[PDB]
């Protein structure tokens, strides 16, 4: 009785070739061309394109470098002036929350994507994801990887380059391979 | 013996020769029409596609924009071939991809590489060493695989995995440089 | 003085990053980037015309970057003979960046000099400053690896691929890692 839309939504297997999921999918291609074209020219009509392209955005006015690359668009939500440097990437399969004055270095991924760890499950033509949640003041450093699932409270800082396996409490520098806390912000 | 021939056997070739700066040159051209066939999702894809890539196993492999290779024809691929936003594959040897392999975004695979002396690299001859992925390879986001590496099947290389040395079957690596997490039970 | 924004952004002052002159400035380079990355992708020869309006200087005017390359300003970046960068590099070059001769970068290698104050109310400012990036002669940096912003990279160094550099490198040495630690010396 459910859609795979809603499965994939809910955090449970769905399959990714379902009709209705594969035209969102070339539907948000197509409007992200047009969207990179425009950043790329400097064209007012940009944040036209963007605000068809995201799920929404609280002041209608993010600022996205090229090429950005998404899987839906409509799964991210974003707040306040929210920066996106060069490249970034969101793969949105579930809901991508992200809070107030957020910044993104360039070349941040962003996955809510993910797959069984075992062939067989994995080889099904089903997969699923998990959200992820990003507070306010976050500064996510270049070339960071937010990995499925993971929180990010408020003023956290995530260094260039980390891979952020685990969600991330308020007020610290987190960095690394794995990235683990390195640093608290004192207020 | 020709440079593409030292150059597919391992050995030190000059990239500056006319046939492979050609070949080049050609992948280049060939990858815009490509990645723009993918964007706006005309069914040409394919065919271009098929004829960028060394070889496909179904001819329909599925690979998002903006894929990047140096040669194309180096790289072969098993069935259902899928790879994600932003991958980037350095063919100058051969890059051998079993079935049922996924990548994520941004993933690298490099064949390419150079001397680590400075005047032997910067003499204008470089080599490449293969790769090779069995079946059933997830390789996580932004992950980067170098040459001479081998992923044996069933193999899930996380997210940001710098894999500098070879990977068994069933295991699960991770880190830079990267590192048996976790071995897989099926 | 008759001091503007741009003037403290070069000096690695806190500086206003939507100062018109700078937004202007960073319009143009995307323009221009454009350009310059689909005359490299379909195999132009005016490549090198146009690189050479983007980048600040290069010693020969025959500097080989592949698409699709991307930078803030272009100007602040200045590459000696023989510059070659693979797919998809990034320089953001608020400060300067130096790179010497016979250099040369693997794909979707990362040049940072633009930072921010680790406090959320500095850093909401609207300001912002940049620590400029020095790269020697003869240096290899390998796919993905990252330059952060201050770091200066000595003579025939060699940056592992994925390399995460966060302080400075010395001649003459392999890199590795997050954070990038030595491996090895290399001499001639
Ligand atoms: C094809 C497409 O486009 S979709 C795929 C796109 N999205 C992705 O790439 C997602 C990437 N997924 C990952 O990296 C995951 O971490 C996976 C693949 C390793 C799966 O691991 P999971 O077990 O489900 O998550 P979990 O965080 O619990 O893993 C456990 C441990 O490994 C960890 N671990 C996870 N990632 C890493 C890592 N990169 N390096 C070292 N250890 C890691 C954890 O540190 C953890 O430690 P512990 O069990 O000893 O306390
Ligand atoms: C929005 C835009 O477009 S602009 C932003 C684009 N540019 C960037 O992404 C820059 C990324 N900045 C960083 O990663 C910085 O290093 C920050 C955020 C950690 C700032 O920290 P700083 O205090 O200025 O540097 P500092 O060297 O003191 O940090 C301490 C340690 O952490 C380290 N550390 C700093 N950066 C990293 C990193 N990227 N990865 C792992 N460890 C790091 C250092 O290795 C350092 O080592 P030590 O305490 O053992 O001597
Ligand atoms: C310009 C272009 O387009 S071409 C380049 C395109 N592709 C590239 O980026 C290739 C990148 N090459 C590399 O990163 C290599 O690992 C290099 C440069 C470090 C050279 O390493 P090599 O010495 O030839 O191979 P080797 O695997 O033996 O290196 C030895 C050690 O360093 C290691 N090592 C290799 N890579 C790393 C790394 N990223 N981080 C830490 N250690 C590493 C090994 O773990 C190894 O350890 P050990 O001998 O102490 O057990």
């Amino acid at each position: 009785m459910k859609t795979e839309k809603d499965k994939m939504l809910a955090g449970e297997m769905y399959i990714a070739d379902d009709e209705e999921l594969v035209a969102d999918r070339v539907e948000a291609k197509r409007l992200t061309r047009l969207y990179n074209e425009a950043v790329e020219t400097g064209d007012e009509r940009r944040f036209t394109l963007l605000n068809q392209l995201l799920g929404s955005s609280a002041d209608g006015k993010a600022q996205i470098n090229p090429d950005f690359r998404c899987d839906y668009g409509y799964n991210i939500h974003v707040g306040k002036s929210f920066f996106a440097n060069f490249n970034c990437v969101i793969l949105d399969v579930c809901e991508v929350r992200i809070g107030d004055h957020c910044m993104f270095a360039p070349g941040v991924h962003i996955y809510t994507a993910t797959h069984p760890l075992h062939p067989v499950e994995r080889n099904s033509g089903k997969e699923y994801g998990k959200p992820v949640k990003i507070g306010n003041n976050v500064w996510v450093g270049g070339g960071a990887i937010i990995n499925p699932g993971v929180s990010i409270g408020d003023n956290a800082v995530i260094a260039s380059g980390a891979v952020v396996t685990k969600d991330v409490p308020n007020n610290v520098v987190v960095g690394g391979n794995p990235a683990k806390v390195i640093k608290t912000i004192e207020e």
